[PDB]
């Protein structure tokens, strides 16, 4: 296979809870604002139930802050060309009713190229998708998941198998 970001289905990570956000998880960027008093737990799960491979990141939310992004998961570098076309999929389930993710893509400049926007997350496994341009002439750019919803309070959130791909 061929994709534009890394270690998109986490199976490069060790199994635990991570606290080094910025480092590790390698081709991810985990980001909590201070805004956040009560810090959401990222964690890499070995499982069966994994879409791919035998890994998941779970994101367990216990609050927010005051941006959906204050809690988030970012993919970069996602190594791209100006002008192209591109399909974004991913997994994603919750271990409880209820939940809302934002599934983005965008430059270094925070400009998004497209979105799935409020997705309704649901019990079970499913595929989110879209494609995007990169309508300027960037060829590193990044790939943030929001889970900062009011509504995540009190659930996990898993994702695996982000794969970018030239459409
Ligand atoms: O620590 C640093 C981090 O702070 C930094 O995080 C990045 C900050 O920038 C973030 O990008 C912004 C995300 O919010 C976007 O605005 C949204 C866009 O969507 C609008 O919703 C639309 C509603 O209609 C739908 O049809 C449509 O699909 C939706 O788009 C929504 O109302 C707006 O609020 C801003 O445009 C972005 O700039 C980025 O995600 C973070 O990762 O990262 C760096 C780090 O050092
Ligand atoms: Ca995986
Ligand atoms: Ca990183």
């Amino acid at each position: 296979m061929l994709v534009a970001n890394i270690n998109g289905g986490f199976e490069s990570t060790p199994a635990g809870v991570v606290t080094d956000l910025a480092e590790g998880v390698e081709g991810w960027d985990l980001n909590v604002g201070s805004s956040v008093t009560n810090p959401p737990v990222f964690e890499v799960l070995e499982t069966s139930d994994a879409p791919e491979g035998n890994k998941v990141l779970a994101v367990t939310v216990n609050g927010v802050g005051n941006n959906p992004f204050n809690i988030q998961a970012t993919a970069l570098p996602v190594n791209v060309r100006p002008g192209v076309t591109y399909t974004y999929t991913i997994r994603a389930r919750a271990e409880q009713d209820g939940a809302v993710v934002s599934f983005t893509v965008g430059n270094q400049s925070f400009d998004e190229y497209g979105r799935l926007h409020h997705q309704q997350i649901t019990t079970e496994w499913q595929p989110f998708t879209f494609e995007f341009t990169v309508s300027d002439q960037e060829t590193v750019i990044r790939a943030p998941i929001h889970f900062g919803y009011a509504a995540n309070v009190g659930n996990t959130i898993y994702i695996d198998g982000l794969a970018i791909v030239d459409l």
